[PDB]
């Protein structure tokens, strides 16, 4: 549905979510991604534009005029795979996998890429579980 906004515009509801689950698909069928991170060997595509929506580390890199070129960014080969996969997917669809068996590596992925959000998070349920 739609409504009317504080600023007396209609606002549709799930526009932003709907977009955001269209980039999804796209990534899924590798349709114009831009840009290949590689992990400890692995590979995830994606679009530069969401990485640098999400992410201060990527932002930083794509307004860098040298790297914004780069269709290849590795990030430290001690970050672990699994935990950028969980944040890439968090990127694409606003749902955080957060387990007591992953978070310690997820907080860690999430400083690394400066999501402030992500990290406050992680450090909540750090805080309850201790
Ligand atoms: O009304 C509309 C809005 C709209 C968006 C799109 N886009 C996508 N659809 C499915 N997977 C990915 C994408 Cl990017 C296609 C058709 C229509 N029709």
């Amino acid at each position: 549905l739609y409504f009317q906004g504080a600023d007396s515009c209609i606002q549709f509801t799930r526009h932003a979510s709907d977009v955001l689950l269209n980039l999804n698909r796209l990534r899924s069928r590798d349709i114009l991604t831009d840009v290949v991170i590689v992990v400890s060997r692995e590979q995830f595509r994606a679009h530069k534009t969401v990485l640098m929506a999400c992410s201060g580390l990527f932002y930083s890199i794509f307004t860098d005029q040298l790297k914004c070129n780069l269709s290849v960014i590795n990030l430290d080969p001690e970050i672990n795979p699994e935990g950028f996969c969980i944040l890439l997917d968090f990127m694409y669809t606003s749902r955080l996998n957060l387990r007591e068996g992953n978070i310690m590596a997820v907080m860690a992925t999430a400083m690394y890429l400066q999501m402030e959000h992500v990290v406050d998070t992680c450090r909540k349920f750090i805080k309850a579980s201790e």
